[PDB]
């Protein structure tokens, strides 16, 4: 028997629900799907729906009942979704679909994407104080998976991530950022799976690698949790003890791998942490050298930004942690992947579903110690026909990096699908995510975005649920 939800988590939850119950109710975001074999007919159906929605009978029908009725139609090759809070927004969106015009809350394509989605599991720099809290309180599938990870992390490290999520007075550090984002990644992905979705492949970046291993069927949930827990506390404890000459900084610079090779001849202790994008690289090393490369970049009109850490992951500074990381991971059981993996640990190379296991102890050591070939993984995915990249995160930081690589590789219309974001309603964000999966033809049962009807008022008087 794993540990249950702590008394403190329950106390915090109760206070959070009381705060929620006293807030003004916001209109939900409802997905309205239309489709046909031909785009011309799709546009006609959008126009007919808009005209009906303008009528007195249409105006008296809830958006939810309209959306539910639309979800039970046949879903053709040419698809569109209008995301709306009220009838005016719905009608404007539908008019744009009918006219072939773009609009912020409208997705419309002539046919399905050819290859399945790549799930992107990153995390660094995505965290914020209240991440995951709103969705935890309002979505029971998400909540159940958060609690499952919370129990496992309690067992491994002896504290509750759910307490961190629910207590607005608490914020995240090097350790707790990692385990909490991992929990959110697991819960987001399983929420998606609950609605019929699945990755065709995964790609990880540094803390995200552990979640990527789980979704690729390479480790059980328990063993993926061991992978993130081990690196998280070692990193956090190691970094807190660094002072003076032991400090190693990390910084994003606008230099490519090829530029780095030349630039580094002047800085003998700098190392590459992350190849993030074609012209963006995260570097690490002694403060004086990091400051000098930043100064060189600014003098050449290139972007450069220092991260808030006294330690550099993915450098030789990790060497003293590796023996303990080894000991703590003894007994994990790497399994044969059930989807593709672009391994940014193994220089961005692809591993097919059903291939040999990769996620052994040496994998986690190499992962922590050596560079992250992120841009290389994305490029390999683009070169093998992938166009949809879906990021599981509290904020879509990595998607910006993906967009740079996709554009550089000649793909100018990638489907870049975020999940959560700070300052965005978390329930609405997930509606949008799943609507996009539907529009592009990826696995997703749009019927499950609506609760089961309990009466005729839960349908609208349109096909296929006209009242006789
Ligand atoms: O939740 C808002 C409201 O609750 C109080 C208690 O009435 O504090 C609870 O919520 C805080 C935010 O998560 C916690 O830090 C605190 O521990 C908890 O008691 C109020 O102080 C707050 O305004
Ligand atoms: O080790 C000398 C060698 O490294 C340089 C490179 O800029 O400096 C670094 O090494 C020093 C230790 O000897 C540190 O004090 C310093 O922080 C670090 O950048 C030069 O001193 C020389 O070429
Ligand atoms: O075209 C089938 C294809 O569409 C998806 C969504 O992209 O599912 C839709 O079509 C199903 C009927 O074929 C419905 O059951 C479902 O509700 C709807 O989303 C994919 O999941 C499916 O492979
Ligand atoms: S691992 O354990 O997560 O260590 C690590 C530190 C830093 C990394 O940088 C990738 C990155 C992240 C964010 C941004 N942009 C922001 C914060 O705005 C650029 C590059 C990766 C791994």
């Amino acid at each position: 028997e794993l540990p249950g939800v702590t008394e403190e988590a329950l106390r915090l939850k109760e206070a959070a629900l009381e705060e929620l119950a006293a807030q003004e109710v916001t209109a939900p975001l409802v997905p309205l799907a239309v489709s046909a074999f031909l785009t011309s007919r799709k546009k006609a159906a959008a126009a007919e729906l808009a005209d009906w929605m303008q009528s007195p009978e249409g105006q008296a029908s809830s958006l939810e009942s309209i959306g539910r009725s639309l979800s039970r139609r046949n879903h053709g090759r040419s698809r569109a979704v209008v995301l709306a809070h009220d009838h005016d927004e719905a009608i404007k969106g539908l008019r744009a679909v009918a006219a072939g015009k773009q609009a912020p809350n409208v997705f419309s394509v002539d046919g399905p994407v050819t290859t399945g989605p790549v799930w992107v599991l990153a995390g660094f720099g995505a965290q914020h104080r209240k991440m995951g809290k709103s969705l935890y309180l309002r979505n029971e599938v998400f909540a159940a998976w958060i609690e499952k990870v919370d129990a496992l992390v309690q067992d491994e490290l002896g504290y509750s991530v759910l307490e961190l999520i629910l207590d607005d007075a608490q914020d995240y550090g090097i350790e707790t950022t990692q385990v909490t984002i991992f929990a959110i990644q697991i819960a987001l992905g399983e929420l998606l799976r609950h609605h019929g979705a699945k990755p065709a492949a995964v790609i990880g970046q540094s803390l995200g690698e552990a979640a990527s291993a789980y979704f690729a069927g390479g480790l059980s949930l328990r063993d993926a949790t061991r992978a993130i827990c081990s690196r998280s506390h070692l990193m956090g404890e190691g970094e807190a003890m660094l002072f003076g000459e032991y400090i190693r900084l990390m910084a994003l610079v606008e230099y490519s791998a090829d530029e780095i090779r030349e630039v580094f001849s002047d800085f003998p202790d700098l190392e590459v942490c992350v190849y993030a994008a074609p012209t963006q690289t995260v570097i690490g090393g002694p403060p004086e050298q990091v400051d000098a490369i930043l100064a060189r970049a600014e003098a050449e009109g290139k972007f450069a930004r220092k991260f808030a850490t006294k330690g550099a992951s993915h450098t030789s500074q990790m060497d003293p942690l590796l023996g303990e990381l080894t000991a703590e991971l003894q007994g994990i059981k790497p399994t044969s992947p059930t989807c593709g993996i672009f391994s940014t640990v193994h220089e961005g190379r692809y591993i097919k579903p059903g291939g040999e296991p990769i996620h052994d102890v040496e994998y986690w050591k190499k992962g922590l110690r050596h560079s992250v070939y992120f841009t290389h993984g994305i490029r390999n995915a683009v070169d093998s026909g992938h166009t949809t990249f879906l990021e599981l995160a509290p904020n879509p930081v990595a998607l910006m990096q993906v967009a740079l690589t996709t554009a550089d590789a000649g793909l100018h219309d990638a489907q870049l699908i975020p999940t959560l974001a700070r300052k965005q309603d978390e329930v609405s964000s997930m509606v949008s995510t799943m609507a996009q999966l539907y529009v592009y033809g990826h696995d997703l049962d749009i019927r499950t975005l609506f609760s089961r009807a309990s009466g005729p008022q839960d349908y609208a008087n349109i096909p296929p649920t006209r009242f006789k």
